[PDB]
């Protein structure tokens, strides 16, 4: 019931007590582990609200205070009469910060307490959402000195009036098919790009076209908006050795901003809650550039380096992978746009873990996601046992709106 | 109940029914996943159903389920258990069992080869000297002058727990580690403790960076005895790099035969505590883990310096750069010396095919993602994008405590 996690590089052992507060389920059973699967009412709501308020008031050293009891009081009254309740700003911010703190797949959580929270619960229209999102992008981007942020739109009422950002990220590149049968741009966004087209986007059928926002306010049909170019900070990718690298014509954006997730706090659901931090270099160079079903530029780079691509055993893929990632880090650092390498990030995360074990009694962590997609075992997290479990407040996946939307 | 795993590169979806035949616990619960945790005397009582289960499996595989031969065998095993509190496996069952423990080994990326396993039956063995001879023959057979063949040698099963056969080495072939008084380590830091035991047991240590350890062998629960593997049987490979000539001057070499000697093989309820097995190396086991782990030989810095990389900030990716050249070196050296080795691209690609073949013909393939994904360049291998289910089937290989922690010393 009290569990130990060992680091096999340092023999450091930590004891987890925090998992005993876990409420949600993992997909795993005692007969089967699903650790590598990507996705495994008034009476319902009051316990949830209670669990949250209890931990909020505990966090501000006022557990069992009259203020605490009064709040539980007031919230229960509100639920019974209204079937829902509203968070005070202090609770909202605490909840958002803790949803990040509890995000077991996020390596950047050492930063969790410095989140800037934008309260957009007063928003009513897609133009309103657009304004808030532009403000978020500009704040977070900060001319390249990135700052973590979340913007929180109104909570779900009866599920017929949901606020949704249809984009998976605020800033992504379009993807179009060709009669050539190949794929132009980012293959990840082919389907979303088409929904932009059918809704009326005028695509400039290029390779790196910043997608428009598709914004749904109050269960209404979603609308298109172009993010002001001047707010989208982009980075041309060059190598600090290979002059020919720039001729590949690669660029990437500075702001990584997840916008399709669901923020759950005290039983309330915030279906539109885009958030951003800053890039770990591998996200771009390993995943975005080298994944087969993404930009998949390995062979092209490999040829330009004149590598022996006859046999896999020359490790030409590995050699090219490294240089691409060198270039990404270099390009971002040169243009003074915040970025972290996987060595520094994972080093920070081990520090955060030990802090969390020390000051909270544990830290949920999904090893499959925390270990970087290159050079796994030369980063300290590889050797770190981790326990994965779900705490609330939380960020949850939710279905794509185009499968659900009653047009 | 059916379970689907998806490959996120190819969108190939597979369906697992095999997990239903899983009995053993995983460590995980509905509330916690222990997928990244490394490690999360049997009565006649529990023994017959374990025997029956195994023999039902055996007889299904040979298309003789429910046959008279099947029924007579259950009867025979039942009677033997009831009167002797245990039983002996036929040779055919042993072979079937060992192959299937390999097949079920969820952490082994090499399982495409599972049906090709030379099984050596050493159940007639009674002494440490006898064990040494059997292990010598295994090393010679498996090495095959560089053309490696998978093999396993099976010593007699556990009886009362007081007469265990054990190989105290973790691998048949490994280099000594020596803690120096200044806190540094000469040789392989992983084997410091075992090296000390050996020395205590009377081993005369040459005290160099690459000393092949002696075998420490326990027969029938007696105190273990030291033997030296004949050097001529230990195939080694000097590490050089195809383009960097200073690389050979690092003085590196490795042995060619990877052989695990400390696991327990469970078949039909019987426990085989000494069952050393060997395959061949995936290059990253040596180049990534053995050389570049901070807690092992740890040569990244020295390699990096000699390459004149920018080592001032990690963001130069000097570590990733040195790591790659070292792994190129390991592959180059082994191929050049005609010693069997597989790169992680080839091995993972084959595993995906194996795994897909297993879903069709078998209804599943238990796999541990945390272990199947290679310790470098993970996402440019197909396994990274492959959802996998982990569960425990028998026959199986299991961990067991190190024998120096449990052994009752005779004198
Ligand atoms: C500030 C620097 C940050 C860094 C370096 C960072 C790093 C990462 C990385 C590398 C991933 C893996 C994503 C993938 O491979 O798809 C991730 C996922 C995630 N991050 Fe962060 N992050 C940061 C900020 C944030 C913030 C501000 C939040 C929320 C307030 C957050 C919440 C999450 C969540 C919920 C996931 C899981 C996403 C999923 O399941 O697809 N992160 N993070
Ligand atoms: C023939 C080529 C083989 C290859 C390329 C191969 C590859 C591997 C690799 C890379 C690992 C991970 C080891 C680690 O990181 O500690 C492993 C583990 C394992 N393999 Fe193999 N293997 C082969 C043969 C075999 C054979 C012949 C057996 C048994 C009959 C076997 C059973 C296992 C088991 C039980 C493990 C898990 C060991 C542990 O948990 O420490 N493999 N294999
Ligand atoms: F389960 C899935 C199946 C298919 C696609 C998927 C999308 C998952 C990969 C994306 N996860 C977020 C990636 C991302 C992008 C931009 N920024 C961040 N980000 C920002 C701060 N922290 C993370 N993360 C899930
Ligand atoms: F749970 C643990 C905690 C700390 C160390 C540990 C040892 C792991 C490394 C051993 N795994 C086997 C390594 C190995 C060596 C030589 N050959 C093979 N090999 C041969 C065929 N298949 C694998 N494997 C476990
Ligand atoms: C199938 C497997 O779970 C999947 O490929 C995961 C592996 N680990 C990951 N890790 C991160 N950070 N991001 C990912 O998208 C994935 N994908
Ligand atoms: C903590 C973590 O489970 C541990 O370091 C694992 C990670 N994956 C591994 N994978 C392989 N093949 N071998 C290992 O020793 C490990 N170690
Ligand atoms: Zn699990």
């Amino acid at each position: 019931r009290f569990l130990k996690v060992k680091n096999w590089e340092t023999d450091v052992v930590l004891t987890d007590t925090l998992h005993l507060k876990s409420t949600l389920e993992t997909g795993c059973t005692e007969h089967i582990c699903m650790g590598s699967i990507m996705l495994p009412t008034k009476d319902q709501l009051f316990p949830l609200a209670k669990e949250f308020l209890d931990q909020y008031y505990s966090s501000i050293k006022r557990f069992g205070s009259k203020a605490h009891m009064d709040r539980l009081e007031e919230v229960n009254k509100e639920i019974e009469s209204t079937s829902t309740y509203q968070l005070k700003d202090t609770e909202l911010i605490y909840g958002a910060k803790h949803a990040w703190r509890n995000a077991s797949r996020c390596v950047g959580r050492i930063q969790w307490s410095k989140l800037q929270v934008f309260d957009a619960r007063d928003c009513t229209t897609a133009h309103g959402m657009f304004n808030y999102i532009c403000n978020h992008v500009k704040y977070a981007t900060n001319k390249g000195n990135l700052r973590s942020a979340i913007t929180i739109f109104p909570q779900r009422t009866d599920g017929k009036h949901d606020f949704r950002v249809w984009n998976s990220q605020l800033i992504r590149y379009a993807g179009y098919k060709q009669p050539d049968g190949s794929t132009l741009g980012d293959p990840a966004n082919v389907q979303f790009t088409e929904i932009c087209i059918q809704q009326g986007w005028k695509a400039p059928r290029g390779r790196f076209d910043v997608l428009p926002l598709l914004l749904q306010a109050n269960g209404n049909d979603p609308e298109l908006f172009q993010i002001p170019p001047e707010l989208v900070l982009e980075v041309p990718i060059r190598h600090p050795k290979f002059d020919w690298f720039k001729d590949l014509g690669l660029k990437w954006y500075g702001l990584p901003a997840v916008s399709n997730m669901l923020l759950e706090i005290g039983g309330l659901e915030f279906s539109a809650c885009p958030f951003s931090g800053w890039y770990m270099g591998t996200e771009i160079g390993v995943r975005d550039y080298c994944d087969n079903s993404r930009y998949n530029i390995l062979e092209e780079v490999a040829k330009k380096m004149d590598l022996d691509m006859r046999k896999t055993s020359s490790l030409w893929k590995d050699q090219a992978l490294v240089e691409i990632n060198i270039a990404v880090l270099y390009s971002f650092q040169s243009d003074k746009v915040t970025i972290v390498d996987h060595h520094s990030a994972t080093e920070s995360f081990i520090k955060h873990m030990e802090n969390e074990y020390r000051c909270r009694g544990g830290c949920p962590a999904d090893w499959v996601w925390i270990v970087p997609p290159m050079s796994g075992s030369i980063t300290p997290v590889f050797h770190q046992e981790m326990l994965n479990y779900r705490l609330t407040p939380s960020f949850e996946y939710q279905p794509d709106p185009w499968n659900t939307h009653v047009w």
